[PDB]
């Protein structure tokens, strides 16, 4: 679920603005960089917009990948593909206490190996935290750990569930 796309061959005096403006036109985002020279200045025409939802990212290549611009057209397409991606010792968990925290639920992880990202996630409505959230590890054989450490646990009414996303 990529949230990070690469856009290049964007006109040499477009801004970081008309970046952003043109993304965000499409759905919400988290942040848009152009690659300047950063002593010299000018555009070396590369493009990193970074959505909030996968939805939008989805959504903005689609409707923006191959758009014409003074004769420059522009390709969208997720930073990292489906061959990194994919690899992603990536799992998901439900069943955590709804007082823990990203940096709680993070550390409580720690001790299974370097933790790449982690989003936890919220309710609707209620808008606090829920108890399902989502941890990336470094490799593989960290999350594993996770999995056989954790699948199952405690005074609270559900266990707790660790699994591959």
């Amino acid at each position: 679920g990529r949230t990070n796309l690469i856009v290049n061959y964007l006109p040499q005096n477009m801004t970081q603005d008309e970046l952003r403006s043109l993304f965000s036109s499409i759905g919400e985002v988290e942040s848009a960089k152009l690659i300047r020279d950063k002593v010299a200045g000018h555009s070396l025409g590369y493009g990193f917009v970074n959505y909030v939802t996968a939805k939008d990212a989805e959504r903005a290549i689609n409707t923006l990948n191959g758009l014409r611009l003074q004769s420059k057209t522009i390709k969208v397409s997720y930073a990292r593909p489906s061959s990194e991606v994919i690899k992603d010792a990536n799992l998901y968990i439900s069943g955590l206490p709804r007082t823990m925290t990203q940096k709680d639920v993070e550390d409580m992880f720690s001790r299974f190996g370097r933790i790449i990202n982690s989003r936890v996630l919220v309710d609707q409505t209620t808008g606090l935290s829920r108890g399902v959230a989502f941890i990336r590890f470094d490799k593989r054989s960290e999350a594993e750990e996770a999995i056989t450490s954790f699948n199952g646990h405690k005074g609270s009414s559900e266990p707790i569930t660790v699994k591959f996303a």
